């Protein structure tokens, strides 16, 4: 298969499979007092430090989770609660319209279930949000519980201005969370140096085990737990510590962040060649999202007029090209593209294992496939 | 080096390690519509089916979680909320005082934060709780949102009468959850045959990978999610499905539950040899928790008068005997009527699928010396 669905998941690094199988062969609960316990404990502590190192955090800032979704729920609901509980006036969530469901659905739920209110930051046709728009919604609202803004979008690849949005949030004394699940090993990540109160990351998105993640959280931000007890993870997130998955995520984190520079460069070329080929050989197609240097290196997103994206995906699949439609995408809606127009969408995404031929394959196959999808949609 | 802490974690089955390795070698998101995706989906759905079969559930009753803590949390909070939100008067949780912390602390947080109320069922000297006591609690309260009683205790080994308690809950139309985390691979569990609205399990306790569990939940019992953004698992629990872990948990479930009868009897003989040994060679000691036939096959739990559990543990460890104090002074012993002073010299020795004769021999050899040192160490620090 030509695999071009890296943004949905990317192949686990062989070395991470190996490091993880080796933990699995030793016995021990990291919570236990005996020799096996203190070993496991020391392995989980080394993984935590390697992770913090590679994300510009301090080891104690890393709260392991069972994936991106968990991490995003914890930040959003946890912090909302902590803030609302201490000052019941503070009920407003400021967030973007282009968030992953993991955030949006968390937000909508706090709204329906927890008396939350939400202000949606306006979105550019880019798919971006700006530091100013944040300042404007912060100044005109005295009831901001928290802020959540994603670092890079997972459908259209737009990088957001987090660093400078963070300094804004700091200014108003408002904790800011960012979903950086698409960022690890794709752009430079420095938790400490960003202003962030909280940051989400997900193993499998950079060659880690699936079912493991982290929330980076600052020592002084209160967060009400979603999982009780008794707080194996800084009293924020209970459950028996999963050492094998932490170790897996660490090895991954290390390969992926050390290779950040070289790999970005390699994927930009591959992706630009793909974007170029696509627009050269196909009529009525456009790129969505931002241009360099405000886009993920590995991401290509199109709309093909007069197509169903589902038809398209199935025809490409039949020919050995594996990709995704991305989702009527709330993210394209947010960028002011229209319902009809938008159903013709396709995300093609590359990662550590992509090669020239994967691009040669997509370009070979695509025109035949878009023709067929258009024929079919014409009835 | 004798491992006697199987109740905290049991060694992963090597076939479960292999199956999991194999999955992580293939690429695919189970929610993806292309070929690799459909393969991932086909793999997770088979694991699910294997798990259902082995636990007497229908496939769609199985919801994958990140472990037993997640599973207990989802059941207790999520069903509470589903009940409270439908009839704001049902705010009461009926539970036992012996529950694992993942239930106690969930119950507590609901009390502190979500307006819950709690009635604690009375606990016998045994560690045990009865169907009658549940009856009286449901007759005498008209506001109960949810019942949660664990199938077997993780400290003292006691098995509770879930089938007959489940029936009582059914008669007052109140959903019941049971933490069965200790029961899988040690007891014949059949979600179908029990009346349970819900039941929790954790892979690592019967030899599956860490950070994977399941909640078994009836098709008609509503449950508010704790993880949103998906919800990939019947809309109850979001997250990209973890295919490797679930296949692992399945490979383990089929070994654990097929070996059930054989393993059970084998551990009984070991445990019993272990308990008899201890009581012969040591003074002022007792066994805690119910007797056969209401006790897990691999669980031995003792109190030694005149010890700190910690010094005793460190001594045993120094001599290659690895075990636990159980907690957390144990809330379980407190609830069985054991006083906090007496409580303090407690020790859980727990057998599992890799347990061999030599393990019990090692414990029997080292124990008298250990106990005697712990007693002397306790007197001299009071001195």
């Amino acid at each position: 298969s030509a695999y071009l669905d890296h943004a949905a998941t990317t192949p686990m690094h062989p070395a991470a499979i190996e490091a993880m199988a080796a933990v699995q062969r030793t016995i021990g609960n990291a919570s236990s007092l005996h020799t096996s316990g203190r070993s496991a404990r020391r392995r989980i502590e080394e993984a935590r430090e390697l992770i913090a190192d590679k994300l510009g955090a301090r080891p104690s800032e890393v709260i392991f989770t069972a994936g991106g979704t968990e991490s995003d729920n914890l930040a959003v609901k946890g912090i909302y609660w902590a803030r609302r509980d201490a000052e019941p006036h503070r009920r407003r969530i400021v967030t973007t319209e282009v968030e992953h469901h993991a955030v949006l659905d968390s937000v909508n739920w706090l709204v329906e279930h927890e008396g939350a209110h939400v202000t949606w930051l306006p979105t550019a046709a880019d798919g971006s949000v700006s530091a100013t728009a944040l300042r404007e919604a912060l100044q005109s609202h005295d009831d901001v519980a928290l802020v959540s803004v994603m670092w890079a979008n997972n459908e259209v690849g737009t990088i957001l201005p987090i660093a400078e949005m963070s300094v804004v949030a700091m200014e108003f004394g408002v904790p800011m969370h960012s979903d950086a699940i698409q960022a690890v090993g794709q752009l430079p990540l420095d938790f400490g140096a960003s202003g962030l109160s909280a940051m989400s990351v997900a193993g499998h998105k950079f060659g880690g085990p699936p079912g493991v993640g982290a929330l980076l959280l600052r020592r002084d931000v209160t967060c009400v737990p979603l999982m009780h007890g008794g707080g194996q993870e800084r009293d924020i997130r209970s459950g028996t510590p999963d050492v094998a998955s932490a170790v897996g995520m660490a090895t991954a984190a290390q390969i992926a962040v050390d290779g950040l520079e070289e790999n970005s460069a390699r994927l930009r070329l591959l992706r630009d060649r793909l974007v170029e080929g696509v627009l050269a050989e196909i009529d009525d197609v456009c790129l969505n999202g931002a241009d360099d240097p405000m886009r993920l290196a590995g991401n290509a997103h199109f709309t093909f007029r007069g197509c169903e994206g589902d038809a398209l995906l199935m025809l490409l699949d039949a020919n050995g090209i594996e990709c995704s439609t991305g989702s009527p995408s709330h993210v394209l809606i947010a960028m002011g593209v229209d319902a009809a127009s938008a159903r013709g969408s396709l995300r093609l995404s590359l990662g550590h294992t992509s090669v020239e031929a994967d691009v040669d394959a997509a370009l070979e196959v695509l025109p035949g496939a878009v023709a067929r999808a258009r024929r079919a949609a014409l009835a």
